[PDB]
């Protein structure tokens, strides 16, 4: 009864039921059957393991776990670790190491200096040295992972020590897993919150800009109630879509810096130009809603609320900085603003008409579908398939992803999932896995482009193996499309060798992994394929040819 | 006329004609058309890019180059960088970074502290800060990469700075690209080489254990002629197979720690038991030919020759350490042993008969073929399709790979290619891309297992796009088979969730990528498929079902 | 029979006979009497320890050892370690650490992440984990320390493991006799391209750095300079590769020399030169290309047992990566048939230097440093056998006087820190020099700022009874820093550079070191001569001033 047993056992004490990963030669020291209640989920690549853990942690609000072997196992896991550190999830990342007496980084076969490599991208990074201490190392790893900003903690596991029973006796101290993240609180945050209240009283047209940290804090209903009483519009980051239901009058949409260019419309100015006060509730620069995007029209005052000290004062100098828990802020703020008269909210109907018209685009095109037609079709079938307040749409990374930000339906928090911080291509499959496992009885759709999807398409076999009924839509234009956009922004022409592919048959690709698939080229075909996939009870994949029709004109918000 | 131009231009100055990678939003600062004579080679994943550069650099003996975007681009590339640092190749690894004024690691969108992450796995790692200095940074990278132990040098490139002309005026100074690696040389190595010559004189059965460093030094012809004259047997690491031709009487084969167990034979004993002196020529612990593998039978004396100070005295205390250039050691050694009488070489025919017995195995099995029969067939068609002294068989990582070490034909240096130091699965495809480009007119076969091959299978599309006529054999037992072996060694049983896959049709998978394919299930079908493949003028893939029937007991030498 | 025994024992196997340091609570695990032939040398501060080890290692060409306790011990040592890495010496730096099971950097009492802190300023840094491995850690440390650029290797020692016998039940040491270096393929060819440039050149020179001394290349370089009539210019510590008076000894360079001499000295030394061969080049020594780039563009040849670390600054026309001696030997063969050269004229500069050193004036306030060093040279020529003696200089403005004017009659006859240049360097460098040359005279000159930064080790000099003679030149100021205020801002600001008075005579005497005051040439010469024959340490304080000219130091940019 070994450090391997103690490791899995202590993960179980913190609520972990799954370890995602790829096991290497450390299998001699750990089978993964040591502890009842914890199953191994084998992936085809370690990146998929890390991201699935990241996403499962986001939705459940609980620490999750991933696994890799030494050397290149750990470097492959590192892109999932990076997904967790930038996107913010409590992930315990574990990787094997050469035998302790044989650790010579870059000399011993497969031996890298794992801790030096991972420390800069993690909350906590350590190497096991005495087997019995693994219990305290898991606890210190959970501790750091669950402190804002939440993130991954890394433990490197030399193979001999992982298989040793030395110092281990068969009375586990309580876990005390935080039920929500530990945050930082400044003295006199209440006073700063009052100052923010005084700005709100003076303001004629305020907004709440909500980030995901507001969801982790459990502040969604409270923010909604605040917004409704005072008639304050709510604008979101990519993943805070769904903090208000679809069709709510205060749901002013999500922001992407690509929105003016995509909609051929002055969207950011319509959203922000008349605004005189911006409250960034649960702000986090990594979500990529930057100050420059709301600095439109008149001068604005700002209020930052975050359970962290502001790491970017070069970029964001709020008039009022409130360092405290988000829910605690909203409760204090409700009391301070109880006497305030409801505001007159600014008009964004022209932007709403523009969005609705992109989604309703009834044209049939020569080359492919347009991505807005694809998402609108995905919305229709999601709403049919899902109970109200349920369903997840997931987006991989690419130009199409920003169409997801503007157009995809989100009827609950995390109802639209993508990687805002790290934005690694191929994120889609592992995210759809994590999401479907978190929400077992809910439809899970994935949209991905050909570039990013194929970067990580091999874990289609994992989707089949686990029998997760994810419906995937690959939008194909045989290009790294986002990158062709940037070629054009910077140089006013393309260069195909850096961005162009030959053909891939994603239908045939899906079928080789044992996933049923079909091609769809217009709304009618796409709708039928989605509805078949949703009702299939097995995963399903739909390939859709697309084109973008871009005009490098309106993309200045990207500077 | 920008730092992008100055970067690509200085790579062209050091001989580089290709840059492998994936390009992100830095495409706004760099098209990859700025410089005649350097082309971009787009992959589906950055790992592929870094490994192709590593192999192309190994075979050409000249610095090569790979490329990634910021954040996850850089971390994906790092498995390639780790390949380069552990296998020893001179790679210039390049990654974009957030705009210089906006570099806040783990806060700014996609911003990771790239230098801190890569420095522990590289020879040199730096961030560009003033545009015109990109010329001297490239040189300093080449400098550190071409010093032994050769390895990767990393440059992080903030997007603003890459695209800036500030400080750049177009007359470039001379490159002085080292023609072969700069190495370290101890004072008095001539004296230590004479002590080694005196030990050779007084020895009944010496051997030369030859590592890849000896090939890098250009020492192969010289080693051959010393071995021939004095009747000294030559034993090699995985990748130094072919330093003598196949059939040569002194070609005593390659060592792998897995050999007694695969062969069910005391192969290490037969190979080393009566040997009284081991000359490890170009020794490098990373190749995984460890002292404990030749420590069989009688007390041996050892002589280490390397162009590096000994990094692992805990594990290898040679009787004579000769720190110098390998070629210079051999020339001095010829001089001091010119009048010595030739030796009686020891008999290893029992081992040879056992290896030949595996290769000739004519049994049809109920389940699939056996990997030794798979490799025998590849040897036959490689000898047919390749000129003498030519051809490359490439191996991915897994249990099958060590069958490769024992059985695969290699008629020149690097005629058998696999990753000996880092051993990342998915290696095969990119190593074969690199091998095929370095040897445009030679046949290039790849063998990979299903675990490893599917880990990086998406880059079949790259093989089709570049039209490289690589013949790929996938050996499929629906298992991470090597890992199931380690489960059985450690625990005396399997655990399927950590190692077992569902069905993947690699024939259909390849064809979905634009590569023609076919299933072969016995020697007759395999030979027919391999013959077709080698004559197609197009890539081809062959799926072969296999099984291992392993014997967990005979792998003691792995500890 | 403990890891402590095994560590000391392996240090003895590598020639080490002294460990310099300060011992903390790790004394419970290590006494320093476990091995005959290795003694402990207690200092007052760990910096002194590290620097004494660095200087003993440079002069002896052999690895040396220093020691500190955990946390602040190790950080104190680190200025010593920084001295070794920048100045180039093979030092084994040893520090204790918290018990292995209690290592929580920045939470455990006195616990710092020692390896992370020292890795960036060392050749090798590691923490002990299993007691018996200390033997191989010591060997890997010596290996990395004795590879060019030579430098310090650090081993962190948790107290429990240090005092444990677990697994402890010896193989040969193989200490390199001289540094391991790198060597490019085609270096013989690049050295021939250099000989072709020496043939086509009218006024070549040899700029020599200390790495030529480590290579054992000094005799060989003399011969090549004599036969081909090439002048030899040096870095601060390569002074004395040619004897005093030798016609080819063109002295040492320092970017402060134009400004101090009030004379276009670099112009004189380098204007008409057309080929510069930087023999054993090392940018850390602070003789930079800008200092020889006077007049006509020169061609340059670099010769170092290392690849060029600084191509942004020094792009030689020819780069010869190889051992220095081996380069010289191969260059002799290629230049065997060459006729001697016409060496350009620098008498005007020699005359200005001599004129400084002879300065007979008597200044109201106190002496001038050029007069102090002249008096030092005179008494050192008397006291010391020929080819012998050591003048050590601490850091500050006066040190650049030391570079120009101080007598060096052997390699390392003038000692200062060229690379790291920490003030307080002087005492420990004089301690190490005196120990390496037990029967030679050892003089130290230091300023009041630097001397006082590390003056407490006067008691160590007394305790070890090393007959060093120290001259503290006191102007109640960090004078060098006042100069830089004036270069940058055209005025002074006293709160950043001025002290009140310190009586260094009384300070010395408080430490049990005899001392006296001296205010002119005659008082100074009597003090030095008394001190050189005292058979005990001795200190002399001399009031000085500088009256410097800010506008003449354009060369420092
Ligand atoms: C790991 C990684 N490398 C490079 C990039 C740059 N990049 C971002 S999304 C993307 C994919 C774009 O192509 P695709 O998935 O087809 O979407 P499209 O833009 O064509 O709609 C790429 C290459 C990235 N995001 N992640
Ligand atoms: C990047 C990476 N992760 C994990 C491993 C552990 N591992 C080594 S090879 C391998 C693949 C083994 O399966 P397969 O390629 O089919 O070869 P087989 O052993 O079945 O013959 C695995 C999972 C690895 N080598 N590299
Ligand atoms: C550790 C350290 N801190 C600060 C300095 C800057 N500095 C260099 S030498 C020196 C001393 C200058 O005064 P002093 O030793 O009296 O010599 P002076 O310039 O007066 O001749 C100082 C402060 C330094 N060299 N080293
Ligand atoms: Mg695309
Ligand atoms: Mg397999
Ligand atoms: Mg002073």
């Amino acid at each position: 009864p070994t450090a391997a047993h103690a490791l899995l056992s202590r993960l179980r004490d913190h609520g972990v039921g799954k370890v995602f990963g790829v096991v290497g030669r450390e299998a001699a020291s750990i089978l993964f059957d040591e502890v009842e209640g914890i199953d191994f989920v084998l992936t085809r690549h370690e990146f998929t393991a890390g991201v699935a853990a990241d996403v499962l942690a986001r939705i459940t609000g609980r620490p999750q776990a991933c696994w890799a072997t030494l050397g290149p196992g750990m470097t492959n896991l590192s892109t999932g670790i990076a997904t967790s550190v930038l996107d913010r999830s409590p992930v315990i990342a574990l990787a094997a190491q050469s035998e302790s007496h044989d650790i010579f980084p870059n000399d011993t076969h497969q031996c890298l200096d794992s801790v030096a490599i991972v420390a800069p991208m993690s909350k906590y990074a350590v190497e096991l040295q005495r087997p019995h201490e693994i219990t305290d190392l898991v606890d210190s790893a959970v501790n750091a992972a669950m402190t804002e900003p939440v993130g991954p903690s890394f433990i490197s596991l030399p193979v001999d020590l992982l298989g040793s029973s030395e110092g281990i006796d068969t009375p586990n101290p309580p876990a005390n897993t935080p039920a929500k993240p530990v945050g930082v609180v400044a003295d006199g945050w209440q006073k700063a919150a009052d100052q923010a209240a005084a700005l709100l009283a003076e303001a004629k047209h305020p907004v709440l800009v909500v980030g995901a940290a507001a969801i982790r804090s459990g502040a969604v209903p409270a923010i909604r109630a605040l917004a409704e009483r005072l008639n304050i519009p709510v604008i979101t980051t990519y993943i805070a879509k769904g903090v208000l239901p679809v069709g709510h009058e205060l749901n002013y949409g999500a922001v992407t810096g690509y929105m003016d260019g995509i909609l051929n419309f002055p969207a950011l100015q319509t959203m922000f130009a008349p605004v005189d006060l911006v409250l960034t509730v649960g702000y986090d620069y990594a979500e990529d809603l930057r100050p420059s995007m709301w600095q439109k029209g008149i001068e604005k005052k700002t209020v930052r609320i975050s359970p962290t000290v502001n790491p970017i004062p070069r970029v964001y100098r709020p008039d009022v900085d409130v360092v405290t828990d988000v829910l605690a802020f909203v409760e204090h703020f409700e009391t301070a603003t109880a006497s305030f008269g409801a505001k007159q909210r600014h008009d964004i109907e022209p932007l709403r008409a523009r969005i609705a018209e992109f989604l309703a685009d009834p044209e049939t095109y020569e080359d492919g579908m347009r991505v807005h037609q694809v998402i609108d079709s995905m919305n229709t079938v999601m709403e049919e398939a899902a109970e109200p307040g349920e369903g997840t749409i997931v987006s991989d990374i690419g130009f199409f992803r920003h169409y997801g930000v503007l157009f995809a339906r989100a009827d609950q928090p995390f109802g639209f999932l993508t990687s805002a911080g790290c934005s690694s291509f191929g994120y889609g499959i592992p995210a759809a896995i994590g999401a479907q496992m978190a929400r077992p009885d809910q439809p899970t759709f994935l949209i991905a482009g050909d570039g990013g999807f194929h970067s990580n398409s091999s874990d289609l076999e994992t989707i089949a193996r686990l029998n997760l009924p994810i419906v995937t839509v690959v939008v194909n234009n045989d290009t790294n499309g986002l990158i062709e956009l940037y070629q054009n922004i910077g140089h006013h022409r393309s260069h195909d060798p850096a961005v162009k592919f030959g053909g891939v048959d994603f239908v045939a690709l899906a079928e080789a992994n044992g996933v049923d698939a079909t091609r769809a080229t217009n709304r009618e075909e796409l709708l039928a394929a989605l509805r078949k996939g949703a009702e299939l009870g097995r995963p399903f994949l739909i390939e859709v040819p697309v084109n973008y029709d871009f005009q490098p004109g309106g993309f200045g918000a990207l500077s």
